[PDB]
């Protein structure tokens, strides 16, 4: 092969990033400055607001959520912010998408992470509601915390969202979920995941109508 | 003229809609010699809709027709047919059609080319060609001509002309097209298939 | 796999680019506009004064130079422009250099050339001076033009350069080679060159120091 | 302490320099584990000039020294050595620096973390840290950390400091880094073998 920065080699592995399209965004959380390249004006992957609320949360509350070697997966990682910042505050990060998104997502968390974080996250494919016992099978794969930001959106597949939420939420993982809410099937998808979950919200983020839940599977 | 790309690869895949018992020249080494889900989809829907549609003497364009499996099912509905996709797709797309229509639907299908946006007022004026339907299936991908579809699907969409557009969802992009879509066109989710990921939609050009 | 843009499949088996280095730059030649992804102020590759006087020069000789189907090789292609004028006035078009620019060289060859020039551009390594033999046997790989510019620097293997450069010309290719004369080093090559190579000076370009030279081999 | 990481592909590699047989525990899974040709040729060069370079008792830092060749080299010849490394390396570091020279060397060698551009003025204060000689081979390739590279060179060259850099040239960016190097180092080239693509230079920080 070719003496290249190794984890280069994993992303060679992703679908190319279509990077014409794509600027430098930059964000500062957890007390570090971080670099995203997104895709705003074309197609390729964009920060949603339900990021920039999930983001406050971690960084605000990082004591408490003990992330230091906590193992996360990210459904719906996008173009990474979440997954960084959970990986700046200590956790082992799972971060998880369709096939197109995890190039840049890769990209975006070799950049902010490589050699400065205590764990180099994994990027994977997870396309929600399919191969979930092949790819994740749960007694091999328990997640401390599932992350998710603005994944409940109306034209996606939404019981499959839940479904995947369900599967990767064990006995004593936490599921952390913000969201915009954009439409009446938000509103309808909280009242299912309310059936399901022991939810709290967790915090308000008027400004941007995103809201903040916590789920743990009721028992 | 059209003759088939000489792929050493070619299968012949067997198929049933509309009645009739269909076979399908196929082959993995193009995108466009093999029948992807949507064109499924789309297929038992006009199947299921025929009366509805008044499909008989209808004159309708598919883009991005592939191996023709759409096309066949909307002429053997009786429609007058025009199936367009890229040059080197041509060839073995008439083959299909021919052996499917020849002398047992009610009008003769046409293959054209018709690569998405390109020469469109040259090729296809609108001083002479008004389809009543556009069909389109599983020409949403990761590919490089996402803006000169849409831009092709706006230009096919004359007032009165409807739009038939499905697709498996398997890409961010795909999604991103979708609110695009919903931009320019009033639009109508006709059928959607969660297992397989597949949506089918109806778009009508927006004046307001 | 990924049902993607065929073309993005060889794209993914080249080292991945550094793209939030890069930006969009706009040329114009042969009639088109031209988009080519650059990393100006970082690591990266760039486009040199010696492309665009190369690039001026086809598309003035287009008819002359009879480039429509021509089997065209690029050494040290860069980022790319040369090929792709190439590329839009019919030939051809081989773009190679080493394997950190190879993917990026691709990239814009897709941006610029997709379902838009006559024949689709192959890109390939070819470091100077090695696995020429194996990869690019004289008996299998006849080119009607070897193009060039700006692949003459002080800090390069010169003479591997000048090796290649005769590896690849046989009877009746035609070299086109651009360069800026920045060190007594180029003027040296210029030396050994026309010591090979009939040479003619087809171009000068006062204002950026250029000159522009074609080589056919003595016999 | 540092204790090598566990591969189950280490090696055995035997080489000679300055009158010693060597034997240098390489694996594969690491860039750090492995000889690289730009050592070789660092070594050769130490070997050939140790009486003009006053290598006897000289304070010497090596940065990226992966398995140790070149600070083993650098230690048979009299040197104060310390090899640097990112964390995971320097067990086996450690241990073949260790067992090439315990007992039989002017200078036991010392292992540090040195991770290039983080904490140097926490970790190798100048109030502490005088090198003659800053040594380094094949430590610039396709990777992220150029910058943060010529930072730390520039750091350890303090005036009076020469800097020794052998690497092979493999990549367009390895070739930008030697421009960025000659605008901060007055850099003389000590020896080229096209054959192999490896250059050697020596560097002086300029002030003027
Ligand atoms: N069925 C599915 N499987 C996996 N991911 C999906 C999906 N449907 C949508 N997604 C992904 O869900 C994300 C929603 S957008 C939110 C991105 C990111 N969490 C942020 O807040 O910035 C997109 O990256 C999209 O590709
Ligand atoms: N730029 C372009 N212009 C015209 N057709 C294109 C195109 N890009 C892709 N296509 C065509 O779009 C098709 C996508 S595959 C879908 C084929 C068929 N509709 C089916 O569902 O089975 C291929 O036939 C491909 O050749
Ligand atoms: N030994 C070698 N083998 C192959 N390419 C080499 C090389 N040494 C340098 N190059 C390449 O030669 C090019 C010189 S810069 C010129 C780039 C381009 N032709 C333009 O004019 O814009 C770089 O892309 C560099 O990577
Ligand atoms: N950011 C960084 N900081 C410190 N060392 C690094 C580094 N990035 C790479 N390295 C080290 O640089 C070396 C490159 S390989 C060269 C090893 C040795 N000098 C030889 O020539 O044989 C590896 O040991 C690698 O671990």
């Amino acid at each position: 092969s070719n003496k290249i920065e190794p984890s280069l080699h994993s992303l060679q592995k992703f679908v190319p990033t279509d990077y014409a399209s794509y600027t430098q965004e930059h964000y500062r959380f957890a007390g570090k400055e971080i670099v995203i390249q997104e895709s705003i004006e074309s197609y390729g992957a964009v920060v949603w607001p339900g990021a920039m609320a999930l983001c406050q949360y971690l960084e605000e509350h990082a004591e408490e959520l003990n992330f230091q070697d906590a193992k996360i997966l990210e459904i719906g990682a996008g173009p990474g912010l979440v997954s960084i910042v959970a990986s700046i505050l200590g956790a082992q990060v799972t971060a998880t998408d369709l096939p197109d998104v995890l190039g840049n997502l890769q990209y975006n968390l070799l950049k902010n992470t490589l050699q400065c974080t205590a764990h180099l996250p994994e990027v994977k494919e997870l396309v929600w509601g399919e191969d979930l016992d092949k790819n994740f099978p749960k007694s091999a794969f328990y997640y401390d915390y599932v992350l998710a930001s603005d994944v409940v959106y109306h034209h996606y597949f939404l019981d499959k969202l839940l479904t995947t939420m369900v599967y990767l939420s064990q006995p004593g993982t936490v599921l952390l979920w913000a969201n915009k809410f954009r439409f009446s099937t938000d509103y309808e998808f909280l009242d299912k995941f309310k059936q399901v979950f022991d939810t709290t919200l967790l915090a308000e983020y008027p400004e941007s109508s995103v809201k903040l839940f916590k789920g743990i599977l009721k028992w």
